[PDB]
């Protein structure tokens, strides 16, 4: 019975990432990394026009890993554990559903060699230790995840679900988060935590190899910017959606549905948005087919938002952090009244 996590989740409207700020990977062991890929900090203002728009959770990602002391304790600077919470507690204040995740790990010590499992698992474990610890008094609407696209970045499986082998160890990995969490008792006994595949990967032969724990209290994240060619840009990618490639969301879905849904095992897309291509009524679209098939399910999805949209980059942005207003109010509204 995993209906407890199904009730949590059967909360959210959609969710929204705060991406490019706290897993910015600049600035050292400083605050400064918030800012340092050119996003202003956040403030409760920036985080209530998200809420009050309706989006009613919010994805936090963050990365540890240069704010982070020796091995082995991996000790979080003070001044950093205290600015994540700051922002979680800007959600807390609004009532909002939260994920705080470890993000860009992979840049440093988060590469997934199955002959490093000891250190990997060891590390993980360490650093979720104290972030529960932290968040120990948090209730049920905080939600953990534990991994963000674990993988061995240049390899040649590296978004293709890894290797056997890979999968294994991130086995291992998700086990170790969920055992270090719960090992701090409190509201982290039964807190939602958020187990990934390989890559967040959501290929036939990445599901397959996923061990589903015990604990009653999982979920299963995964990304789908489906289909890339539209979502991203790149050679053969296409600004243009009438339906016809709705088939590669169907058929994605539908291994979702056979190896979690279908199996009662709760689902949530962490991450997944289409980049900017002067092409609202398209992106329009896509939101209708994308999300509406989650939909049909109750399955709730995170939209990647990075601030970045007049600007050179990947143009994620939906709001102007700013000026508090949205870059593109007809793709927002397609977002958050998807279920009307
Ligand atoms: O530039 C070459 C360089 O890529 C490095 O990774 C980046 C790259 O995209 C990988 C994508 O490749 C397509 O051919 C894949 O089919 C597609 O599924 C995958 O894109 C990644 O997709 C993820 C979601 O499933 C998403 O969160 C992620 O952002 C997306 O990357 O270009 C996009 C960047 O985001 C990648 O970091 C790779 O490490 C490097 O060695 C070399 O291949
Ligand atoms: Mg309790």
């Amino acid at each position: 019975d995993r209906s407890r996590v199904f009730d949590i989740l059967s909360n959210i409207n959609i969710g929204w990432n705060l991406g490019n700020t706290l897993d910015a990977t600049g600035g050292g062991n400083s605050v400064n990394a918030e800012t340092s890929w050119g996003n202003p900090k956040t403030t409760q203002e920036i985080v209530d026009t998200v809420n009050d728009r309706g989006f009613n959770a919010i994805r936090i990602p963050v990365t540890f890993a240069n704010h982070l002391g020796p091995a082995p304790e991996y000790t979080i600077s003070a001044d950093w554990l205290a600015r994540v919470k700051e922002v979680v507690d800007y959600a807390v204040n609004d009532g909002m559903y939260i994920i705080l995740d470890t993000h860009h790990e992979t840049n440093y010590w988060l590469k997934t060699d199955p002959n490093n499992e000891a250190a990997l698992c060891e590390e993980l474990a360490a650093i979720w230790k104290q972030l529960a610890e932290a968040f120990k008094d948090y209730d049920e609407k905080l939600m953990f995840e534990g991994m963000n696209e674990p993988r061995m970045a240049g390899s040649a499986k590296e978004w293709s679900g890894g290797t056997p082998a890979e999968r294994k160890l991130i086995n291992a990995m998700n086990k170790a988060f969920i055992d270090a969490v719960r090992a701090t008792g409190g509201n982290n006994a039964d807190r939602v935590l958020i187990i990934c595949t390989y890559g967040h990967n959501s290929d036939e032969p990445t599901l397959k190899d996923l061990e589903i724990p015990s604990d009653p209290n999982i979920a299963v994240a995964l990304h789908t910017y489906t289909p890339y060619f539209f979502t991203y840009v790149a050679d053969g990618s296409y600004s243009v959606w009438n339906g016809s490639k709705k088939n590669d969301i169907t058929w994605q879905y539908n291994n979702i549905k056979k190896y979690l849904i279908d199996k009662g095992i709760p689902v949530v897309i962490t991450e997944t948005g289409a980049q900017f291509k002067e092409n609202t009524e398209d992106i329009v679209r896509w939101i209708g087919d994308y999300v509406g098939t989650l939909d049909q399910d109750g399955v709730k999805c995170f939209i990647w938002d990075n601030n970045i949209y007049h600007g050179n980059g990947e143009k994620f942005g939906l709001l102007n952090r700013s000026l508090l207003k949205w870059y593109n109010d007809d793709i927002v509204d397609a977002y958050v009244n998807h279920a009307a």
